[PDB]
């Protein structure tokens, strides 16, 4: 029978240098550039560099037909190109779509990169027309989302909303509808924009509508750090490095597992009860999203990720404390969680 | 501060040859061997071979602490070793756990390989004691599962049950209880074994209890092909190559998406209504499980995997037919699906 697709071994990652970098940007709508330090001469360093190149090669093969290019910029050999393009963070990926530039800070894998770039290709604002499109919108809960009601696609207040959407694309989805019926179900006046914090039932409306590009961006910046945030591969590093006071409240819960789903519903509740605390942000990690880190997590934290967990992690040395839970008795409720949090921090 | 783990570039994949293969099998509890053809000389083939070596290297690093080794066996240079070990399927992975041998036939990626090998390390039979462990068992539906009720692990009929579990480890989970309360909830007599076909509400009891090792293996062999099957990466190739009559009924549905969950519930219903048809076998593909194949699938089948799909695929040329659904009307019902498949097949 016909075989599944496979990596064909063809090289597609452009070696970007001073003479071709201008042609490359014109060739591709979306361009992903790995800004890297010159590979050390030792064996292991040469292998690490090799792994990262092939990951780009595999991604380039997948996204060749959709017009996504992949390039490498050497921090010394191509230093002038780094200067003209603004590549500062060493050993990191930059994504270019038309004008805007995205400083990728997520997992460096073929799966995650292709997913992220496919989201990048999409327009910054997604429209909602039928009730099924609204019902899909109302079901999002692991991303902060915005919804606005505007008269037409040509409205001046919509372009400001769209321009603001470009500042957070694709991490934070921006939705808009021109159907008053959908707007009525959401209690959205004309040109009003609602911000739904992740895992929160009731939204927050942006004051002083209509809103300009700057008013929207300022609002999102002040509200993007949700009280409960999910560790997603597209942004795991940005999220983890955003520690409040040198520690993270980490909770492991497998959504598909019954014990994991129940424990998550408790977390959502604790977050809803304490959503106004400006210093509280809990990281939810679904171990199913990071299969390669599970053994490392069980080893470092001395926990069994087959059962739900919650703890405090020192981001400096990975020192940790974890709430103990009985495998026979029922899982702790919001009351027990709120009390366990207050004690370990006091 | 502290960095996430990374590939360190150290080589851990053993070059298995006639002089070391016996020492290797004594070193590791679980050993995965890539039986591979000698690498071709061209550039592209040299990259493909390189890609596959690093994927093994990445898994070798993740599972070093848990005692899992990784080796490569060349079909010509190590042909005598392949002879002694029984490595016939070229360019494929063989996993050895003590005595048993598992002929891996799944996705060749680090994520899937580590997930699979971690399941191999687990014992073949998982026990159920409390109420929470029971409810976790009852939630499984994408795997065929077995459950038996015995007196204790020293029982003769439990040891026969455990020996049979090794023949299907870890693809088919074998569960067992010694708790009479749990047995009552499952309507299980003593030494009775219930077989829950995937996506089915009611089990099938193995007749002529108590059952021997061979009676169980035979029963599972005759029931392994569930009427509805999920394409899982650990076994995607085995599933796909098991064409009914040179064709597959393929259904795409993203479980987390509301429209995909409903269409899956409809699929579950259609499967339950025809579970006694020996020829009907539907493959369910969750596009979230195969992010690198989504562009290839949308291009080949001319479908949009953001909406649920169902169709018939010729396994020889990837020719296909797909049920058109309106993006504004409600999703098709079980009857409408039964009406579309029987129509295209007649
Ligand atoms: C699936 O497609 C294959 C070809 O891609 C079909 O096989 C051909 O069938 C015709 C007559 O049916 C023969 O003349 C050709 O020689 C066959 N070619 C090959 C390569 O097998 C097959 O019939 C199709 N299956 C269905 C169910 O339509
Ligand atoms: C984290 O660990 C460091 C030592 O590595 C220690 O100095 C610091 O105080 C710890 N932080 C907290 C919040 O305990
Ligand atoms: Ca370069
Ligand atoms: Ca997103
Ligand atoms: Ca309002
Ligand atoms: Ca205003
Ligand atoms: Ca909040
Ligand atoms: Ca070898
Ligand atoms: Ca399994
Ligand atoms: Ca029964
Ligand atoms: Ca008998
Ligand atoms: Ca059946």
């Amino acid at each position: 029978g016909l075989d599944f697709p496979e990596y064909d071994g063809v090289d597609r990652v452009v070696n970007v240098n001073a003479k071709n970098y201008k042609n490359v940007f014109k060739k591709y709508e979306v361009l992903a550039l790995l800004y890297h330090e010159p590979p050390e001469d030792d064996k292991a360093s040469q292998r690490q560099f090799e792994m990262d190149e092939l990951i780009l090669e595999l991604a380039a093969q997948v996204l060749e037909d959709k017009g996504v290019g992949f390039g490498m910029v050497d921090s010394e050999k191509d230093a002038a190109v780094a200067k003209k393009l603004g590549l500062t963070e060493e050993d990191s990926v930059y994504v270019f779509k038309g004008d805007e530039v995205i400083e990728y800070d997520g997992e460096f894998s073929a799966d995650t990169l292709v997913e992220f770039l496919l989201d990048v290709l999409e327009d910054p604002v997604e429209l909602i027309e039928g009730e099924r499109e609204l019902q899909a919108f109302e079901n999002i809960e692991d991303d902060n989302k915005l919804i606005g009601y505007f008269k037409n696609k040509d409205s001046e207040h919509y372009k400001a909303y769209e321009d603001a959407a470009e500042e957070f694309h694709p991490y934070i989805p921006f939705f808009a509808t021109f159907d008053s019926k959908v707007a009525k179900k959401l209690t959205l006046k004309l040109n009003e924009i609602d911000f739904y914090e992740a895992f929160m039932e009731e939204p927050v409306t942006i004051p002083d509508k209509p809103n300009s590009e700057e008013e929207i961006v300022s609002f999102v910046e002040a509200h993007k750090r949700s009280t409960l945030r999910k560790l997603k591969p597209e942004s795991m590093y940005e999220t983890w490095e955003d520690d409040l006071d040198g520690i993270h409240i980490v909770a492991f819960a497998e959504e598909t597992d019954p014990d994991g789903y129940e424990f998550l519903e408790t977390l959502k509740a604790v977050a809803q009860d304490n959503t106004d605390n400006p210093d509280l942000s809990i990281i939810w990690i679904d171990p199913d999203d990071f299969p390669l880190l599970v053994p490392y997590w069980e080893k470092t934290f001395n926990i069994d990720l087959s059962a739900p967990q919650i703890g405090v992690v020192n981001v400096t040395d990975a020192d940790s404390v974890w709430m103990e839970m009985d495998d026979e008795e029922d899982l702790p409720s919001a009351e027990e969680l709120e009390d366990w949090l207050e004690d370990v921090l006091e």
